């Protein structure tokens, strides 16, 4: 059931912004590890005395990395005279965010028809304002409301490349890496209490609950009208024998925040081959692979969807598989992206639900919790 | 003239420690960009609830990257019960350092015969204490005094791998990169006033002035008895037509600090080929190359030391050349390592002064300032 209750017109995920202490080093690491090209910048060389911001792209996926300069460089400015390209930026907020959470996502940005309208309707419907709508060079409007913890939902709308004041990166400095990643599929938050989090976010967006089918979590997924903006939220389950990874997140993150970003690949086998080649030379590590029992049991569950060789290719790469009543999902998870056991990345590819592919085809892999347990115990004996 | 006036026995540069906001991403970027292997760690997985520290090595060169965890993880500890592997570490100091300076060097560490003695004699001779001597697992002693700005000189001495509490990194996670870098040759500080800086440091070390031969700087080099520990210091020259890069450093760094690290290569041609291959895929960029006039003028200055082909190989790679009365120096400079125009890296190789090679053979390239100016103007007309 999809009531299509969005309170304003939502298009697609637009970008994810990481708040960093040094944007250069994080961006260069992510670029190599994920095969994303350097495509725009806003920094000292473009007249920005406030923050350094570097944009990586792969397909439609946009990762923005931002860090503050010394406030002394801009101590003469006021908001009307600012050289910041992102007017919501604040030195104190950024430093407090990074010192509290370490490296993580500050903004989940979605493109909307009208960011001022989206902001107004949101706040009229309970959203906590974070940064009021601001029109950039009479061309782009940006506005921010609180999502959870210190994460904001950012609304971007265009009259009519990234943002005004960003410069396209010279192609000598821009190497065309590409491991097959194409867009953001979903962005997942961890909170202490799922109920109030859902009530708040669904309250100001009109996003609806996306229908699903002792693992440490309860979860629910909020979705836009065409279910292409997908925002799952987790809460921990306490008392379990094994400590909830959601609770570990909250402890090491100092509270709520973004847990993982799921990046859609047009060829998950190529993506994972390329990423795994680079794991030990500056890229990303992957969680320990499932035992071969898991892949033996894959014939009985998706043998009509994947060939024996395609299943073999999953086993070499550690890929996980789950299935809905409508589609099949291939997924795998990185180890945490930084020092803390907090944010990680999921790579996914969806098979089915062709109409274009409908959003969320195959679900989010909730069955792989059960299946991982079974396979692990099976392998032991 | 070398009076050999060291006030305590100094051996070699031991390591350089960067204070980071996320140690993982900086270390992975540096590892790929410089061809340094991951060789030890101290972090949550080793019982350290205080800081994440990752060690990269290439030959004898040791780069340490450290970042704080949430203070809540260790809020029950006291210094007698600390899980930190570096007892001088302080959350507040680290966060204040990184927010003030961005990514940069916190500690220049030298190995000495007796770190407690080195600390005591230093402080008796004007050194400002930073962290008192502490014996780690009855095997290693560490002590710190202020060097300049928020940079410390760290004394390490061994009774008898890195430090106690660090674990050797599993070889699956440890890819044996190597682009030819072998040791730290010198570490250079920028200060507002050279005179008082030199008087202070030479005062508590007994290090002597290493003899040299409108560029923005005055400088002088302090050296240990065998001149293998080399600590140049710069001050800006004001009023010039072109703004002093030393003054730009001080402004963007919020005061004094480490300007560059010079890393000796056993094969600078291989190092620069390997580093330049990776510049646009996660590694380091290099300063713009000299005009071909510079390389035309190289025959007249070092034609007895480098063949025509070896000079051609310098031109392809942008390498600079200078000469002493005793040796020849090959050098090149990276662009800044992070967001701010502050710290950078120099790659060097020295030819001559064989006895082992004596420290500082060939000087530090001060003549390349003059020669760059001449060559640039020559190329124009
Ligand atoms: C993250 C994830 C998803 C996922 O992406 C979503 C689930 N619900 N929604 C809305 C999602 O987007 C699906 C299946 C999974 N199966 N096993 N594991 C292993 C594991 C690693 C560390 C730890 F501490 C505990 C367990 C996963 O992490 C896992
Ligand atoms: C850093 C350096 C050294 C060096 O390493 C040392 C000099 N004295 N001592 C003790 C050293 O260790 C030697 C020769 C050089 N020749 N040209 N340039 C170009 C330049 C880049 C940016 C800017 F803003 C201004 C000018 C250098 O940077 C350069
Ligand atoms: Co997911
Ligand atoms: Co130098």
């Amino acid at each position: 059931k999809n009531p299509k209750s969005d309170k304003f017109k939502v298009k697609r995920f637009h970008h994810i912004e990481f708040w960093c202490g040094d944007a250069t080093n994080v961006a260069r690491r992510f670029s190599w590890g994920l095969g994303m090209r350097f495509s725009a910048k806003s920094d000292l060389s473009t007249g920005n005395m406030v923050h350094a911001s570097y944009l990586l792209t792969s397909g439609d996926l946009r990762f923005l990395f931002t860090a503050p300069y010394s406030p002394s460089l801009s101590a003469g400015e006021i908001k009307p005279t600012t050289t910041a390209s992102i007017p919501s930026f604040d030195h104190g907020s950024c430093r407090s965010f990074f010192s509290s959470h370490g490296l993580g996502v500050r903004a989940v940005a979605i493109e909307v028809e009208d960011a001022e309208s989206a902001f107004s309707i949101s706040v009229a419907n309970g959203a906590i304002p974070s940064s009021p709508p601001i029109v950039l060079n009479e061309a782009v409007t940006i506005a921010e409301v609180k999502l959870y913890g210190d994460v904001v939902l950012r609304y971007v709308s265009y009259k009519a490349e990234f943002l005004p004041g960003f410069e396209r990166v010279e192609d000598a400095s821009s190497f065309p890496l590409d491991y097959g990643i194409r867009r953001l599929d979903h962005a997942v938050g961890n909170v202490p209490e799922l109920g109030p989090a859902l009530t708040y976010v669904a309250g100001f967006t009109g996003f609806h609950q996306f229908a699903e089918f002792e693992s440490g979590l309860n979860s629910a997924v909020l979705a836009s009208n065409d279910e292409m903006v997908l925002l799952p939220i987790n809460e921990p389950v306490h008392g379990t024998k094994r400590k909830s990874q959601i609770q570990t997140y909250l402890e090491h993150n100092e509270g709520a925040g973004l847990q993982h970003l799921a990046l859609m690949s047009e060829d998950i086998f190529r993506t994972l081959r390329e990423m795994r080649k680079r794991s030990s030379i500056g890229g990303f590590d992957f969680m320990p692979s499932p035992p071969p029992t898991y892949y033996q049991n894959l014939k009985k569950r998706v043998g009509d969807v994947l060939s024996d060789d395609q299943i073999k290719e999953c086993e070499e790469l550690g890929i996980l598989v789950d299935r809905d009543d409508q589609g099949t999902l291939l997924q795998i998870f990185t180890k945490p992206l930084g020092d803390r056991p907090t944010i990680f990345i999921e790579i996914i590819q969806r098979v089915g639900c062709m109409m274009y592919q409908s959003g969320g085809c195959g679900g989010f892999g909730k069955g792989n919790f059960s299946e991982l347990f079974k396979s692990i115990e099976e392998y032991e004996k």
